[PDB]
């Protein structure tokens, strides 16, 4: 049941913004704290490394390039969730040159109070934003 | 034009999907396509057939649960243009088959509809007759 989804007017295109953050395998393109990203089962699959050398593993659940959006869920993590289901999605800006990119996540939060699982997973998606906002101010 | 053709293959649908879903890999079931290497985050594909001819393909959609994905065609040697192909495993007749739908929709170029259909709807054919025989071994 538990759902949280956070949004964000970035400062790029349509076209810029899916160009950087559309590759399931391009996390650290934009994203400081995730230094490496490999793909397994022919790309279905992605091996995320934090700084510590501890790997996250995500699985790739749907994607649609035109409509710009891809959803995954997760197979091995730290995060107190199960059934943990999210997507992020690039909507057309305001202007042609930003972008509004939401990320949205629904699970069921395991030994914390739903209120705990949601402000951690917002935060997440809330840190990944500021740090999609920083790579387009370049 | 257009263009379609089935296979039932000997494995549930999580078995051939398990082996037909990923992006890169077609050598690990198509002899048409030998080598494969992704790019741009695993959205793009870069094939080498028999032949050693590149082809440049591009991720559209993909769903694991509905278990398909569609693909564009930028770089071939095919006489085609505006080529998009969609590959799906479906509930065989049984939970030990599966039932896989291989289909394209696609602009001649030069050539007329019947030769552009026959190219593609034979590598569709050969694909899923080889897919077929892999889970016979």
């Amino acid at each position: 049941m538990a759902h949280t989804t956070t949004s964000m007017e970035i400062f790029g295109s349509t076209e810029q913004v899916w160009q950087l953050i559309g590759g399931f395998n391009s996390l650290p393109d934009w994203l400081p704290y995730i230094p490496s990203s490999k793909l397994t089962e022919g790309g279905r699959v992605r091996h995320l490394a934090n700084p510590d050398g501890e790997t996250i593993i995500e699985r790739l659940e749907v994607f649609n390039d035109k409509e710009r959006y891809y959803t995954y869920s997760i197979m091995n993590a730290p995060f107190p969730v199960t059934n943990y289901l999210s997507t992020i999605q690039v909507k057309e800006g305001t202007e042609s040159n930003t972008s509004l990119v939401e990320w949205s996540g629904t699970f069921t939060p395991v030994a914390v109070s739903d209120e705990e699982a949601i402000n951690l997973v917002h935060g997440i998606y809330s840190d990944g934003l500021k740090a999609l906002q920083h790579a387009f101010l370049d």
